[PDB]
C-alpha cells in the first residue's frame, strides 16, 4: 500500500496473509479474506502455481510474534474456471482456499461481509484498502499491515480511454487513482473495505496495477468485483 499509514493492531480482522514455503521458512505473497472458518478469498493470480500454502489469521507484524495469531494450512485450491494465469485483464481474478483446519473466530479473527450479488458502489464511495504489500513503487514489503483511503471511480469514467479504457470491464472495481495512493506488489488478493450503510463489506479484491507504476494518476487500482462472484462462491464452498 502506498500512501497510507500503519493500521491499529487487529482493526482488520478478515484480513490474511497468504504464505508459501520458501525451503527452510515461509513468506509472505498476497492478502486474502477470511469468509468461513475454513475458507479464505484471494486472487487466482496468487495460487496459480504449484506452491505450498499457510495462511495466516490475526497478523499484524509479519516478523514479531502479536500473540493473536493462527497458522493454518491450505487443503484445496479453488480457482475460477475462466482464469487464464496469462491475461490479468480479461478478468476472473478469484480462487477460494479450503483451510485444513477451521480458524477460532474471536475479537482478532472474524469474517468478512460480502455484499448482495450485483450490488454496484456509487463513484467515490469511501473505501480502504489493507495489505503488507510494497510502500513505494520498487520499494520494499511493509513489516506492519498498512491502510489507504481509496475512493471508487466508477465504470463509466475507469473505462474512459484517459483512464483504463477497454482494459477494464464491468466485473472490476476502480479505486485511487490520485497519483498518492494505491495499492502495490504484495496487496494482491487482499480486500477493498467499503463502507456502505454503517457496515464494512468486502466489494473487492485487489488484482492489478499500471505498468506505469502502482500510484500512477487517472490509472487506479484495479479489482475484481466480488458481488460480481457470488453465486460461485457459494456454489463452491457449498460442494467442497
Ligand atoms: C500483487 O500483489 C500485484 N498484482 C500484480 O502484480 C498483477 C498480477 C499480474 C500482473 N499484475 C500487475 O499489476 C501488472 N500489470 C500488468 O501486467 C498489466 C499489463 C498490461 C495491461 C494493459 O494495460 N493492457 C492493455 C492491452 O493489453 C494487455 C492489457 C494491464 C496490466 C503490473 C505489476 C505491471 C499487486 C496488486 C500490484 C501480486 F501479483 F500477487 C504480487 F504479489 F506478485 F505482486
Ligand atoms: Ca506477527
Amino acid at each position: 500500500v502506498v500512501g497510507g499509514t500503519e493500521a491499529q493492531r487487529n482493526s482488520w480482522p478478515s484480513q490474511i496473509s497468504l504464505q508459501y514455503r520458501s525451503g527452510s521458512s515461509w513468506a509472505h505473497t498476497c492478502g486474502g479474506t477470511l469468509i468461513r472458518q475454513n475458507w479464505v478469498m484471494t486472487a487466482a493470480h496468487c495460487v496459480d502455481r504449484e506452491l505450498t500454502f499457510r495462511v495466516v489469521v490475526g497478523e499484524h507484524n509479519l516478523n514479531q510474534n502479536n500473540g493473536t495469531e493462527q497458522y493454518v494450512g491450505v487443503q484445496k485450491i479453488v480457482v475460477h474456471p475462466y482464469w487464464n494465469t496469462d491475461d490479468v485483464a480479461a478478468g476472473y481474478d478469484i480462487a477460494l482456499l479450503r483451510l485444513a483446519q477451521s480458524v477460532t473466530l474471536n475479537s482478532y479473527v472474524q469474517l468478512g461481509v460480502l455484499p448482495r450479488a450485483g450490488t454496484i458502489l456509487a463513484n467515490n464511495s469511501p473505501c480502504y484498502i489493507t495489505g503488507w504489500g510494497l510502500t513505494r513503487t520498487n520499494g520494499q514489503l511493509a513489516q506492519t499491515l498498512q491502510q489507504a483511503y481509496l475512493p471508487t471511480v466508477d465504470y463509466a469514467i475507469c473505462s474512459s480511454s484517459s483512464y483504463w479504457g477497454s482494459t477494464v470491464k464491468n466485473s472490476m472495481v476502480c479505486a485511487g487513482g490520485d497519483g498518492v495512493r494505491s495499492g502495490c506488489q504484495g496487496d494482491s488478493g487482499g480486500p477493498l473495505h467499503c463502507l456502505v450503510n454503517g457496515q464494512y463489506a468486502v466489494h473487492g479484491v485487489t488484482s492489478f496495477v499500471s505498468r506505469l507504476g502502482c500510484n500512477v494518476t487517472r490509472k487506479p487500482t484495479v479489482f475484481t468485483r466480488v458481488s460480481a462472484y457470488i453465486s460461485w462462491i457459494n456454489n463452491v464452498i457449498a460442494s467442497n
